[PDB]
Parts: structure tokens; C-alpha cells; sequence
């Protein structure tokens, strides 16, 4: 009983070893789906943050505003010469009809 | 001293240090189940605020207003060199009659 | 040399020096996995901050009406013009006919 | 069969305390590879995020829209006395046309 409580323990080893292989079983489960559910989520994730991208520079317009802008700046010029070339007509105008 | 005496005190050593790995294990088990909880609470959370985003961004669409501004642009720019332009020919041809 | 008695007391020895340092390695195990958590807690939350301050910007960079109104200016101008252009247009088809004879 | 028996329990615990060793080191290093995995796809999305926060501002054109609201504003006031010239001057071309028609 002293050489029996040494047979009952070598037994509860052999026991406690197979616990602990199916405790680490569960390990490996709970860390796998950790894994698994980051490259889900975390990829999930950039794909829509790479959508947002796409809209962003599908939303770049300032070639269309640059022009825009420049073609105003032309008007605005021309406008010099125009006031200048009607001017001169007025005074011609004027002219023929106190001379007609 | 005895001998059955002081395998049974090696029997509760084993014996609790059993119990500890085992807490030990469950310990870990908790531990890593709390934080995919939390990166999946999170992530939920951040993956919300990406859709309104998606759709709040939408808002700086401008495509339509800016093609009818180049156009609106274009019209200015024929009425006005073209039509002085007419104008002082005009005049031009006025004053010859008048010659 | 090995007593019966003398092999069990060396081995409660060896287990006491085994569970100690057993117990020393798990605390570090369990910490790394609180020391991830917290980095993770960390960034998941300045990104989230971001992701608001970027909503905010877009509600900044609404110049739509903006637009809207250089669009309706833009036509009032255009509008403001077709009068002369009509006058303008008669004078030119009556003067050119005259000219041409 | 006393000693015999110790020396075989010596070496179940033997065997039982190096497989977990094992189990340890293969832990450790499943946790380092979550540890690299997980910090370097929180790099990914903060690097992603940062480069969002550069490319928005390509759509602040507040300075130049304002630009073309002024410009604007000026030729359309700088343009109502020339519409008002040429409609007096082509008033008057009439009047000298008719004349001219007639003759």
C-alpha cells in the first residue's frame, strides 16, 4: 500500500498527460479561430478602405476646376480690348450721325 | 518518516500542481477568447464608420455642376470677341454707304 | 547509491523547483496575450479617431452650393447677354443685304 | 520492486515533464507569429489610413472655387456697361442705316 498508492499515482499520470493533450487541443481551436477571424476582419477591413480610394481619386476634379478657372481668367482678359475696340466705334457712331 | 507517509506527500504535490496547470490552461483559454471578443467588438465599430464613409464622401460629387459651368463658359466666350467682332464690321460697312 | 525514500524526497524537490518556474512562464504567456490585447485596444482606437476626423473633413470640403451658385451666376450672365446678341444679330442681316448691293 | 518502481514513476514524470516543455515552446510560438501577424496588419491599416487622410485633400479646392466666384463677380460688373455701350451704339447704327436704306 505503500508500493499501491506508487501504482495509483503512475495511473493518475497517465491520466493528467491526457487531459492536458486535449486541454491543448482546445488551445490550438481557440487560436486557429483568432487567426482565422483577424485575416476575416482585418482584411474585411482594407478592402472597403481601397473602395474608399477608388471613389477618392474618381473624385479628383481639380484638372476640370484648374481649366475652368483658366478659361475665366481668359475672358477677364479679352474684356481689356473689347471695352477698347467698342470704344472706338462710339466716337465713329457718333460721327456719321452729327454728319449724315 | 515512514515511507507511505512521504509518497502520499509527493501524491498532493503532483496532485496540486496538476490543478494549477490545469487553471493555468482555462486561464489561457479565457484569455485569448476575451481578446477576439474585443477585436471583433472593435473592428465591428471601425468597419460602421468606414460604410458611412463610403457613403458621406459622395457629398464632393460635382461632375454635373462642372460639366454645365465648362459649357456655360464655352457660350460667354461666343458672345463675346465673335459679336464685337460683327459689330465694328458693321460700323465698317455703315461708313463706306455713308461715303 | 538510491534509497527508495531518498529517489521520492529528491524528486518532491525537483517538482517544487519545476512548478515554481512552471507557474513564472505562464504569467509571462498570459501577460503577452494582455500586452497584445492593449496594443490592439490602442491602434483599433487612434484609427477609429481618424476615421471621425476624416468624416468631419468631408463635411469640410462640401462646396457643392458653392458650385451651384457659380453655375446659376453663370447663366444670369449668359441670360443678361442674348438681348444684344439678338439686336446686334438683325442690325448685321439688314447692314450686310444693303452692302451687297 | 520498491526502488524498481520509484526509478519507473521517475521516468513517467521524466517523460511528462519534457513533452510539456514541448507544449510550451510550441505555444510560444504560435504567439509569436499572432504577435508579427496581428501587428503588422494594424501597421497595413494605419499606413492605409494615413494615405486616405493625404488623398481627401486633393478635394479641398476652396481656394481656387473662390478664385472663380471672384473672377466672375468681376467681369459680370465689368460687363454690364458694355452691354448698355453696344446697345446705344447699335440704337444709332439703325438710325443711320435707315437713311442709308432709303437713299
Amino acid at each position: 500500500s505503500s508500493e499501491e498508492l506508487v501504482k495509483q499515482l503512475m495511473e493518475e499520470i497517465k491520466t493528467a498527460t491526457e487531459d492536458r493533450k486535449i486541454d491543448q487541443e482546445v488551445l490550438q481551436m481557440r487560436l486557429s479561430h483568432l487567426e482565422q477571424r483577424m485575416v476575416e476582419d482585418l482584411e474585411s477591413l482594407s478592402t472597403l478602405q481601397s473602395e474608399l480610394l477608388e471613389k477618392i481619386e474618381l473624385l479628383d476634379y481639380s484638372s476640370s476646376i484648374k481649366q475652368i478657372g483658366e478659361n475665366l481668367k481668359v475672358l477677364d482678359r479679352s474684356l481689356k480690348p473689347v471695352i477698347t475696340t467698342v470704344s472706338l466705334m462710339v466716337e465713329k457712331v457718333d460721327l456719321l450721325y452729327g454728319k449724315a
